[PDB]
């Protein structure tokens, strides 16, 4: 239905998420979904009856990779919505998530790392999206985040905001089961020889990375100074254990300094928010540790303006990457410690959306399709050099992820996978929205015309359709 | 696409809806829809190339009718699961609707009157029952309670239960407007003169009768025992004036005395929940006033199992029917007064339902399909007599809302609506329930087939439907 | 214990209340606590062994008087503090009442009118007060306003404020009762005959007025845009007949355009808070009938600053005075409708005003003491007359509630209550704050030395007070 | 002020609290506080100035001891009436302590071991009654719980009770401050270099004890299946070494399996409610670490007919001491572990036990005065030996505490503190209620005229006092 196929990126500047100058002139020729040749324009020899771009005056840049979003749209679930969103979708959650994936598509990411969503339909969407069924970015996932609540738990309630309180319990527990697919806040309950076979199983289910709440979830509920651990140093061990005997990437969700160092003590191949510390600031040892150990980082972001914004309106999520997390960001910068962008993106509800000011919405870190765009931004602010900013969009998770073969830079061999931008990303890293083309293993998608078939962005809702 | 048609039901016991002595060996004849003929079994000739129902050893009654239903569950919504509900059928409210009249049609119930409910949904699907275009019981509605806001509204609250904090204000606000139709608690702000014409326009949209929020609706809010007026006399004059210019039938909520005292003043043609009075115990001069001005009064019952049910878990609702409302339900029946069945039934969502326990479930007043059943039997608990509970239940209700000269009896002329059971009501209430056929305008239903096509009951519901 | 005096006040401007021209180098003699001379500095001979002021380039004005506070801080419990001030002080809240009469004392305030507040202590302090056992303004009372809850009750809740949810029921029951004594939300559950006997006891009992709710209470639970009324017109006669059987002056509370009119077809003596609305503008025909019958209002406003601040943090009281409300208070001013001053002021505890910030503080309408000052310079914003002003704060509010024969006035025969400033209140209003001399039935007041034991202010609160 | 003194007890059977066999026909003697001879009856000669008690056909038993208190009443403030409480009685904790002590003594309890309270008025009560100054149960104290919130935090919350949300900030925020004293959860934020100053200056204020927060205190909020850790185990060493440095014993608090192990494996002092698991029954390993390494757990359990009400009403609490917890504290007697005696119990105040029913007053387990009945009859009901239930309220915690060279048995040396009971405990552990005498440092109490100025137990409450 979808396949690898043959095209040819010609005559533009091309940079290929190795780091180095750009090499204008450039040419990139893909064959059956596989680069086979990138060189000088009039040094690589192009038949006419082959599919070309014009990329003359134009960027060339490796398919855009995003480290962290949530194809069921998690942070809206962390305040208003969830009901609503998971009963108006229910017996299509892979379709939102094919939705969500070909949103990110169309802002030019050609791999998303989905770090908390439900198993099941994810499962279904990232299969029907790689053997060419659908539509879409191509995904790999965590299923759950080990030893979190679902959504109609305490992990996501505030202090006004309960759901439980106003919802059938049938429909909250039928969702936390999709979610926690057995492992929830139950497992810091267990003893380890219990944990270890759970664990287990739950990688045999077909996880492409495992992440793990090393602290707890309950920033919503008791704000972001007054961080947890969820399992035992003893437990914490077996958990890691399994995953690495299980091949596969371990992340973390840590929420104190404890709680990154912990993480780092561990190798963790991804540390998600490790710049959210509960408000103190990450020491100097603790950097150290990272140029030492040369561990992933990602961060999450705020941009100036947004988070000017959030601080006029009191807003209970300010001290996400805001005050201390932001000097936190900034000295991470400044110590070149190795950084992934990230976002906690998801396709948020329309009738979400439409709640929002102007300056909630202007630079907001969690709209899918254009968070990537805004991280980038906002870690340049914060002194951040342009292309190192790319390299955490494209080569740094791709690297963290294990992927790096396959993906997240233009070399031949990899993947053909491809951006090509109007304007200068290192000129100005707001350039990066100058899309004119996005490639998904050599073919070209027709990206304005994305989501081939809105769902959760249909829309205005009509109450009574006529059929 | 569906008719009046043509049938003869033979050699029964005819219960006629006028509360005479029940004739055996009667035979009804129906042509095109209307009822041609009625008579012993005998003197009335049926050529053989006529559909036939075969009465012999039953009892034949005039279709069931209900004085007070919602099509779109009001009950429900003044808990949990009014945001899962909304959410999930939206787009296809007016399908929810048809599917919750077909539902009271397989009841026997070939009458409904909607009492609350959304304007245009409910529009939609009167016009398409009607008009053949639709299967369910024939629907006659208020639209809006004037004067009451809607769902995500005071209303509908409860103390710890506040739709509003955990959903979108979008979505909040589109479906208070539904329901409302800028009918809402903005009204009690206003002068009679700007009051007048708001009234007026509603009444042009077309409804069959109009109910007005007499008292208050914030049971859920305050409890039972603290009402208020939602208008000045005053204002209430301006719109009881236009209901009557209008010439439909008017119709009162009350939740006090003196809320009861005021619709009868009125001169109400239908009084809903006439006994839910603040717990206070109704007047002598109340009741002699009911009996004098003959005025039809509903009452919603609670049968004894029920109650007590309610009275053992300290239930929030164990005061809408129960301790002093359950004695006026006595004393009205004992006094006499003209009494009209309704329930406040709906078809309630299978995951509420599936919330709760037998106790709950068994007897439940509000399950629309049952509701009728149980509320003649816990009437006949308290004292009625069996063959006026049936005219509560069929005649009294045609008679309040003045559609006695076409429905709600057995009699030439009117429609050919006709249910036949297997056993004796009169010996025995609880056998209305052994239906044996159901008849609408001389079409026989398939009445076992109903719902057509299950919506909101539809169940289990999978996560991930593969199409 | 405490008595009238003798003194004179020499030489001063004389502004006496009845809104004439001001008259300079005015004496004004006063013996045994009643004013026997008025006139000019050199026509009133007064020997030297008689206590003097030397109002000297002074002016000289009425004891002012408000003409509705609360003694036990309402306002307060209609959001935070009430548990914690209600819990602290049971055991002497006549002196809680005292404190708080001497804190008006200390502005210039020798009578107040509290118009809702607990029956035993608030007779217990205005008898002590009266017959000199205690210092402070004098007092008349209503006690509670009957239809309305207590404190823990739905009247004083908010949707995130709950105080019965964390404490005892029996406290909770307790404080409810010492303030409904028996006429809270329940009345509007009965009859007229049962209502009668109850509200004629009541009387009886001793009040100094009585203030009905017309309407409800409400607007902390539900905002300011759905009223309600909380008696049937049947009732509500009931409730007048009996005032005016006893004799006392009948206000009412009123929160509608409809409750407004309805206050003025019942003649009320004083209307509260009369042009809080709804949030819907007072019809011309209304202010026509207040002209015609001469009604007195008493109107509660905001100043420019103030209401600026709140809505700024979309304060939810910012419609109490705000938007039309304030439209109204202009329109009431420019017809000249009969206009007396009123805050619902109280002693605010100290806990709850260290949680303020500056625009909260500052010309916060509820700050008993200087509550006054505030009210007249906002409404000489909104275009009121100085004179106007300075009568709605001492001769209006006498009249209305039929004291004028007695106080409110510099006039011979009255009482001696007199107050002296600095600076002239007609040539800038917030002059009205430089009270030099405060005297009160011919005796001077220390009034810097009030309250003369700090109970509620007694600041900062120690943990351990070793005896 | 209050001394030492000289008694003799004479002739009665003797349960030392060594768990030997008792010797019946037995005579102690005292003398300036302390035990001096204990031996036949016949052998101890008795001048007959000397002040005796005479016990024969009695019990003699040493001063009962209770391993876990709270004198300012924290179980209590984890639901309703901590803001009444707090705010009723500031200026006085010191002698709501102190009356609680006495209620304890007036049980027959000589030493209580307070594992939470504040730190101020705690000293200066135990200060007080440790020199003669006042009357009371000696006291030991950990002051706060380290890394635990105060009242007005998470730690004491339920869904649907937040103090805060009705309370002012600055008063929540002073009595959080005098709980915590820098103690509270920002701790969890902070790397172990600047958390072991911080614990060290605490330990440095005069504690006796110290107990750690190991795992959470979030079961109001979240249930009793989601525990968490506090700290780091690398924090959490920086605090148990400077705890063995300062010398004093070490008390953990736990609420789960992997807490209890961790507990265990710091050889802690003392392991409060150790039993409390997460509702996950207690591996065989655990127990044989407990009997390896003897250490002490206390438990907290439930009798038979308090369990079975709490189940019936469906109590939040249920899970405290019911179901898993239960079956973990036969375990643990039935494997003959080492049980100390601790209830949690505080002296409750009179309007929050008025709230009670019935079935939650009998045997409450946090009633203090008669707690220890309680739980001593509650292990009995569990298989525990009466003597070894006896032991767990005498011996054990004096050792645990490092206190058995002075107190918790008759032994010559030690304090002379003794309690008489009129009938056999061994024969039935309900006898522990049959005290007829109650001697403290050889001086004899008057414990039925105990508490001495009633405070918090004074009641009824005027509202007005008249002086
Ligand atoms: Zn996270
Ligand atoms: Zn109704
Ligand atoms: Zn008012
Ligand atoms: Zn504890």
């Amino acid at each position: 239905f979808f396949e690898g196929e043959t095209i040819a990126i010609v005559g533009g500047t091309l940079i290929d998420g190795n780091g180095g100058v750009p090499v204008p002139e450039t040419t990139v020729f893909i064959e059956d979904g596989r680069i086979t040749k990138v060189g000088s324009t009039d040094q690589i020899e192009v038949h006419p009856n082959i599919r070309q771009i014009d990329a003359q005056g134009k960027w060339i840049l490796p398919g855009l990779v995003n480290g962290n979003v949530h194809l069921l749209d998690g942070i809206m679930m962390m305040g208003r919505g969830g009901i609503e969103y998971l009963a108006r979708f229910e017996g299509n959650y892979y379709k939102v998530i094919e939705e969500a994936a070909q949103i990110a598509l169309r802002g030019g990411v050609t791999t998303v790392f989905d770090t908390w969503n439900a198993l099941e339909p994810v499962t279904i969407a990232r299969d029907r999206i790689a053997s060419g069924a659908a539509e879409g970015a191509r995904i790999f996932f965590a299923g759950t985040l080990i030893g979190m609540g679902g959504p109609f738990t305490g992990d996501f309630m505030r202090p006004s905001m309960q759901a439980r309180t106003v919802m059938s319990r049938t429909f909250a527990d039928r969702m936390d089961a999709m979610f926690e697919v057995g492992m929830g806040r139950h497992l810091s309950t267990l003893p380890p020889a219990e944990v270890r076979p759970l664990i287990r199983e739950y990688l045999e289910r077909g996880v492409d990375f495992c992440k793990i709440a090393v602290t707890d979830h309950l920033v919503g509920l008791l704000g972001f100074r007054a961080p947890y651990f969820t399992f035992s140093e003893r437990v914490l061990d077996v958990l890691v254990d399994e995953v690495r005997r299980a091949g596969v990437p371990l992340l973390t969700h840590t929420t104190s300094l404890e709680g990154l160092n912990t993480a780092i003590e561990r190798d963790a191949d991804l540390m998600i928010h490790a710049t959210m510390t509960g408000q103190a600031p990450i020491p100097e040892e603790t950097i150290e540790k990272l140029l030492e150990k040369q561990l992933w980082s990602e961060v999450q972001p705020t941009t100036i303006a947004q988070q000017a914004w959030m601080d006029s309106v009191d807003h209970p999520f300010a001290d996400f990457s805001g005050r201390v997390h932001h000097e936190n960001d900034v000295r991470m910068i400044k110590a070149g410690v190795p950084l992934v962008l990230g976002t906690d993106a998801g396709c948020t509800d329309p009738d979400i959306l439409e709640d929002m000011s102007q300056g909630e919405l202007h630079e907001r870190p969690w709209t899918l399709g254009e968070d990537h765009f805004v991280w980038m931004q906002a870690m340049v602010e914060k002194g951040m050099d342009p292309m190192a900013a790319i390299l955490a969009g494209t080569a740094n998770p791709a690297k963290a992820y294990r992927k790096f073969d396959e993906l997240g830079s233009i070399d031949v061999g990899k993947l053909g996978d491809v951006v090509v931008l109007d304007q200068d990303p290192l000129a100005d890293i707001t350039n990066m929205r100058t899309l004119s083309h996005v490639v998904k293993e050599g073919r070209e998608i027709d990206f304005h015309g994305l989501p081939l078939s809105p769902l959760v962005t249909a829309y205005p809702r009509t109450a009574n359709v006529l059929d």
